[PDB]
């Protein structure tokens, strides 16, 4: 299973999309709360998470964090536009598998979602 | 004990200076070899390690991997201006405690340098 983090319905859509037409059952949360409410309900395999969360509570970054506190087991990695070598140093550093950046191939999520869920449940 | 490996003496030297000046022993390598030289004859407490290592065996890159595999309580830290996002990721991957893009300051050199010998023996 796989969960999908962005405040863009386009990009939920799109990344939601490319893996589900691969064979991977995907949901979506729009923002920190629920995303948190959704892995509270049943734990996905995998977390695709934004950084740049408009209006959400926590920010992609803090809700890494958060989530990595409560699930260290559960895979997450990052898909943004606002990525730089730091921000994504600090994000693998925090407990992200990988850091995709925007704009990004199809080959590229599913290459990755695939090597992330392996060493997922 | 820091260990310092770049291709270019004016970045040896700088780095190697820049520490000295703080209180920490530095020692310098040119390339893969005469840095796993270095290392195998005694172990330093923390490597700093350039990646586009001219006229080198290993990258900097093959050269974390040499090291983390034989020493993986070794602290190392890539200092490098060949860095992209999916570069740094990498090397935080494969063991590496954190990423200076070059050009650096001073203080960030040595704020990570110290960070990273807290981690050490
Ligand atoms: F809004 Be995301 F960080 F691309
Ligand atoms: F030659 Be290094 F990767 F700055
Ligand atoms: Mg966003
Ligand atoms: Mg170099």
């Amino acid at each position: 299973d796989i969960l999908v983090v962005d405040d863009e319905v386009d990009i939920r859509d799109l990344v939601a999309g490319i893996l589900s037409d691969e064979g991977h059952e995907t949901r979506t949360a729009f923002d920190a709360d629920s995303a948190l409410a959704a892995i509270n309900d049943r734990a996905p395999r995998l977390v695709f998470l934004d950084i740049w969360l408009q209006g959400s509570r926590l920010d992609g970054l803090a809700l890494l964090d958060e989530i990595k506190k409560q699930h260290p087991e559960l895979p997450v990695v990052m898909i943004s536009g606002h990525g730089n070598i730091e921000t994504a140093v600090s994000a693998i550093r925090r407990g992200a598998y990988d850091f995709i950046e925007k704009p990004f191939k199809a080959d590229r999520l599913i290459l990755v979602a695939e090597r992330a869920l392996e060493t997922s449940k």
